[PDB]
């Protein structure tokens, strides 16, 4: 037993991490056949960021401008473009260590795995949900752009993430592998909103069913609730409303402990009116909503790669 | 910027697991060199486990009785030893992954990454603290034995933690890779006493220091105390007592932020006297104790392997 925020195993993405240089500036790419994929600000210079001009500013690079390195491995650029907010690099040689792969764009409050890496070298693994404003929340500095999120299922390796940005309130922003932002961020150094960030409920609920299963059954009540009644308690709690679809997912849970849906949202409600009383829940005095139900799952049956 | 916690890539280590079965049996094993090292628990069945004599049944068993598969790659196993709660495999075939490793038994209050697998196959990877009284908070199924845990340092894995067993409580114990436990733990199936387990102050310490670093700074006071005056409130609140050895190892950290040790310290006597108020710090509500003053500054300077 035990619960745990728990990161893919990241061994098949570390033997795709390459250095990427362009002039002065030095961030992370990845290679995957003979392509590698970075972010296009690996052009610009510190004048550049208030405003750069991605257009202007790469008709000035050749294929001989970016330094690419994959350990003390030198790969040669044959060829460069720029995909949104992403540049690809044609290399002559394909990543022999290239896994199954396939890229997604990952819906708002799924998980995935950050490699954080510098200098193309790995530093660390960890989960990150992507929160309903289309934020995460990482840990990250210089350097750590061009770092990606993936998930993992059997044996392909699913990109969804690649990052570019830290915003005003500290929290992180970036692209999918087609260089478009999830949200609506831009590529400049500028104050930009993320806007109001909404407590993913279909995660909370799959935590504590999580809990449950664990030994923590504290928090359950006699009470019951609707979807309705809930619903106008998760609009005051900045809390996404729950659907029947969210219900749905959350059966193998419910089934597996002869809880009923409903009951645990009227366990929910009761949590979120009444706080924890200075209580814990699986180790934490807060709601906790970056597990999918998969992820609870995932972590019960023992799910390997 | 951001404060998360954050394993170490476990590529290096994904390519030394692999599956041990012993009859019925099946866990994990460590292949290192021509030597697979897995929990001497794999010859027990069923009935045996409630007081197993290790010797006899290890008498029992020859060379061909241990099946070692690393993915479909089949082992030849040519002699077997146990080394006090390991047994040692000799296989006909030296790992040709086999990284640069040491065996290092850990300190208390020190982390490491665990990698969990089962019938040898990764399934996911997390940091832990070895507690003051030597148990780790992990997550682990049946299968999940001989998972390992391990530190990198530069390109170096020095493996630590070998998971051999589940207290009461819901917490984690195992041994080093020498096959001695950490803590008064023996391996069979019998209710063992882990008892008190105290909180680790310099952790605690380092953590608020990764707090500020990070922004949050509204727990700090315009207080100050002695080591005495604080050691008498630690003692209190079941916090190991901190000493000028803690301090010393606090000094980065300090100096970086411009906090003395020992204000932190009257800082972290608030909290402990009155609460959080039900606020958080660096995304918790409560004292996290599973950061070591290097993980936070690996975590600032963005350290690589
Ligand atoms: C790329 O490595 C870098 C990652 C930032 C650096 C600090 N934490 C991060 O996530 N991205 C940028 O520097 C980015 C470049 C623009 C042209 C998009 N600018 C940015 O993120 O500004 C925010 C910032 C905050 C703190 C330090 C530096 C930059
Ligand atoms: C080895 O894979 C297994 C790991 C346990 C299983 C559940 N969670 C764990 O950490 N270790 C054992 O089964 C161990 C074998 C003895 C001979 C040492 N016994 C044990 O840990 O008993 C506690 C237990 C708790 C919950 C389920 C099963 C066993």
């Amino acid at each position: 037993s035990g619960f745990r925020k728990m990161a893919f195993p990241s061994g098949k993405v570390e033997g795709c991490m390459v250095q990427v240089t362009c002039g002065t500036t030095t961030l992370n790419g990845l290679w995957l056949d003979d392509v590698v994929y970075c972010p296009r600000h690996v052009i610009c210079t510190s004048e550049d960021m208030l405003n750069p001009n991605y257009e202007d500013l790469l008709i000035r690079k050749s294929n001989h401008n970016f330094l690419v390195q994959a350990g003390n491995v030198q790969l040669r650029v044959i060829g460069h473009s720029m995909q949104n907010c992403v540049l690809k690099l044609k290399v002559d040689t394909a990543n022999p260590k290239t896994p199954k792969y396939k890229f997604v764009r990952i819906q708002p409050g799924q998980t995935f795995s950050v490699l954080a890496c510098y200098n193309g070298s790995p530093s660390g693994v960890y989960q990150c949900a992507m929160r309903p404003n289309f934020t995460i929340k990482g840990s990250f500095l210089n350097g750590a752009c061009g770092s990606v999120g993936f998930n993992i299922d059997y044996d392909c390796v699913s990109f969804c993430y690649m990052h570019h940005m830290e915003l005003p309130t500290g929290v992180h922003a970036g692209t999918d592998l087609e260089g478009n932002f999830y949200g609506p961020f831009v590529d400049r150094q500028t104050a930009q909103a993320a806007g109001t960030d909404t407590t993913i409920t279909v995660n909370v609920l799959a935590w504590l069913y999580a809990a449950v299963i664990n030994g923590d059954r504290w928090f359950l009540n006699r009470f019951t609730t609707t979807l309705n009644d809930f619903n106008l308690v998760a609009m005051k709690y900045n809390y996404e409303p729950l659907t029947q679809d969210h219900v749905d997912i959350l059966g193998p849970l419910s089934a597996q402990t002869g809880i009923a849906v409903l009951d645990m949202c009227a366990s929910l409600k009761e949590l979120l009116q009444n706080g924890m009383n200075g209580r814990t829940i699986l180790g934490s005095a807060l709601l906790e909503d970056e597990f999918t139900p998969f992820d609870v799952v995932r972590q019960c049956s023992g799910v390997t790669f």
